[PDB]
């Protein structure tokens, strides 16, 4: 599929950046037909078929196709793409709170937007694969907060997916960590280790080295440090347990989530 190939300058005036990663970098930019602002997402292409640097246009095109599919409040929206020889543009909506320890009720009033936004995708069989805070962001700093970042989001058409799929070791689940077929299911047991830094301000993972992190997810090697959790209700920890769960098949589904009587009206 090809993209629109005016030159992007054209349209839109640039100002300051947002956002950074490995082969993107994201501006703040103006269209100049409306005034309205975006986020002009520029992503690096791959100049040869084997090369390593920059994204391959399978992997751009499959993020694109994602976020053409998806309308919801607690999901960032496409509005526009261009490309030209070096890049692919997502021009995205313009998210510009920045990224996401609090009360409980804090804590859920940002959870459930992140699970209904998560329900949303789940719903149309889209893994996100790539949860963690830094892909949480807020519209103004109870705030509204958007889901970011869908350069490794899936479709999940037959119940699992068997791809080079890896994201950040502090939040992948044990069946990315042991290259295991990958469902939904991923996506909620990153929402648990959100839910575990949401409420302590603490990494249940994290070791000295990745290598460390990964081997403690595989091992769900984490607890309830009573130092953090000393006046957090055992409703809330009962929450993050039952997403902790190495079995994706026992794991709390997005639906299950929305159910558990910590998060249930």
């Amino acid at each position: 599929t090809v993209f629109r190939q005016e030159n992007v300058d054209d349209y839109y005036d640039t100002g300051e950046e947002l956002g950074s990663g490995q082969f993107a970098v994201v501006k703040k930019c103006r269209e100049k037909s409306t005034g309205l602002q975006y986020a002009a997402k520029f992503i690096k292409k791959r100049r040869t078929k084997s090369s390593r640097r920059g994204v391959s246009r399978e992997d751009i095109e499959r993020e694109v196709s994602i976020l053409k599919e998806i309308q919801h409040p607690n999901v960032i929206t496409l509005h526009e793409v261009y490309e030209n020889k070096t890049d692919v543009i997502l021009i995205l909506e313009l998210v510009a709170g920045g990224e996401l320890s609090l009360t409980e009720e804090e804590a859920t009033e940002f959870l459930k937007q992140i699970l209904n936004g998560v329900y949303y995708l789940h719903s149309l069989q889209i893994a996100h694969f790539d949860l963690k805070p830094e892909n949480i962001m807020l519209l103004d700093r109870k705030p509204r907060i958007k889901i970011i970042d869908f350069g490794l989001a899936h479709k999940i058409d037959f119940g699992n997916e068997f791809k080079n799929i890896f994201g950040t070791p502090e939040f992948v689940a044990p069946e990315i960590v042991n290259y295991e077929p990958l469902g939904l299911e991923a996506d909620m047991w990153s929402i648990g280790v959100i839910t575990y830094i949401l409420l302590s301000g603490a990494s249940p993972f994290l070791g000295d080295t990745k290598q460390e992190t990964l081997a403690n997810v595989s091992a769900v090697n984490y607890e309830f440090e009573d130092e953090y959790f000393s006046n957090t209700s055992a409703l809330a920890k009962d929450f993050i347990r039952r997403l902790l769960v190495k079995d994706p098949k026992k794991r709390m589904t997005i639906q299950d989530s929305l159910q558990h009587p910590w998060i249930k009206p």
